[PDB]
DNA sequence: GTCTATAGATCGATAGAC
DNA sequence: GTCTATCGATCTATAGAC
C-alpha cells in the first residue's frame, strides 16, 4: 500500500522530468512522507526505477513473443503485434513507455534490460524480414509502434482502458501503418483475430 | 579552435549519456584542460547545451519552413521535407537529434525551443492534412522522421556526409514509407527533384 | 514506520595567481 | 587562457530517537 504510492508518485515524476533530475525529496512528497522514509520501502532510489522499469519492459516482450508463436500469416501477427504493444502502453495510468528512453537506461549495467529490449525489437524485425525479406524498412514497425509514445497523455488518466471487445483507434492506425510500409495488405477483420490471440496469450 | 573540442566532447557527452548525468568535469577531461577553465569559453553547463541545441533545431525547422513555400504538389514537398532532414540528421559528427529529447528540454524554460519545433511539427502535419485531411494519420510523417535517430550510429564518424546530387537510403526509405501511411502515390524522379529544392533553399 | 539530523560525496561556479 | 583552490548548494543514503 505505501510501497504503491511511491511507484505511482515515481511513475508520474520519472515520465515527465526523468531519472536524474526527479530527488528523492520530490518523491517523498508527493508521498507526503519526508525524503528518509523512502529507505524503510526501497533500498535505493536505483530500486525505485528498476522496479517500475521491471513492470513495464518485461510485460511487453513476453506479450510479443506469445503472439510470434500463434498460427497466422506474417502480416497478421506483425499487425496483431504492434496493436496489441500500442493497447498495452495506452492502458498504464502514465505513459510509463517513456522509463526506457530515459539516459539513464542508456547505463552499461541494464544489460538484463537491453537484451529484453533487443529481444522486443528481434520479434518486430524477424516478422518484417518474413514479409520484405533483407530490406531495412524492417526496421520501420517497431518505431512506428513506439511513437504513440509520443502521442499519449500523461496527467493521470488511461487514455484507453484494456477491453475484451474492442481495440483503441491510435492502435488500429499504428497497425495499419506498420503494415503499409511493408507494402503489404491488410489482412481481413484485423480487430477481430487480434482479440482472440490476445485472448489466446492469456 | 578550444570553443569546438568543448562542443564537440560536451556532443558526445550530452548525446550518449544526456545532460544531468555529464558533469563540467567529465567535458574538460575529454578537452584535456581542467573543469574550471571551461568557463573562460561558456558561462555555463547549460550555454554550452543551448550552443548544441540551437545549432540543431534551427538548421531544422528553417530547412523544413523554406521548402514549404515552394511551388510543388503537397506530395512533392512532404516527401522532400522528410528526406531533406533524415540526411541533415545523418550529416553530424555526432547523433544530435537526441538532444531536444532529454528530460532537460521539457523544463518550462525552454519555451523558445518548444514553440520552435511546435513550427516544426506543423509543417509536417499541415502538408499531410493538404493529403489526408483530418485523419490522425498526419502526425506519423514526422515521427517517422525522428525515427532515423534511432538508427544512426554515434561513435564519432559521420554516417552518410553531405552530397549535392545523392541521397542516403535511409533518408529515401522514411521518405517513402511517410508517404506510404498516407496512401499517396510516390512523385516521379523523387531524390532528384530534392535534390533541387534543397539546392534552392541554400 | 516515520521522524530529525547529518554524514559523505559530487557538482556548478567563482576568485585569483601566473 | 589555463591553472589551483575553494565556496556553497544539492543530493543519496545512513544513524538513531521516538
Amino acid at each position: 500500500n505505501p510501497r504503491e504510492e511511491i511507484l505511482d508518485a515515481s511513475a508520474e515524476l520519472f515520465t515527465r522530468q526523468g531519472f536524474a533530475t526527479t530527488s528523492t525529496h520530490q518523491i517523498a512528497d508527493a508521498v507526503g512522507i519526508r525524503q528518509a522514509s523512502l529507505y524503510y520501502h526501497f533500498p535505493s532510489k536505483t530500486e525505485i526505477f528498476l522496479t517500475l522499469l521491471k513492470s513495464t519492459v518485461e510485460p511487453s516482450t513476453v506479450l510479443a513473443e506469445d503472439l510470434s508463436t500463434l498460427d497466422a500469416g506474417p502480416e497478421m501477427r506483425l499487425w496483431a503485434i504492434v496493436a496489441s504493444e500500442v493497447r498495452l502502453l495506452l492502458s498504464t495510468k502514465w505513459n510509463v513507455g517513456r522509463l526506457y528512453q530515459l539516459p539513464i537506461v542508456g547505463s552499461e549495467e541494464f544489460a538484463e534490460y537491453h537484451s529484453q529490449r533487443e529481444a522486443l525489437t528481434n520479434v518486430f524485425r524477424d516478422l518484417a524480414t518474413e514479409i520484405v525479406g533483407d530490406d531495412p524498412r524492417a526496421e520501420l514497425p517497431f518505431h512506428i509502434t513506439m511513437s504513440v509514445i509520443e502521442m499519449r497523455r500523461n496527467d493521470g488518466k488511461i487514455p484507453s482502458p484494456l477491453s475484451a471487445d474492442s481495440l483503441p483507434e491510435t492502435a488500429i492506425m499504428l497497425a495499419d501503418a506498420s503494415l503499409a510500409v511493408l507494402g503489404a495488405p491488410l489482412p481481413a477483420d484485423r480487430v477481430e483475430k487480434t482479440l482472440e490471440l490476445i485472448k489466446q496469450a492469456d
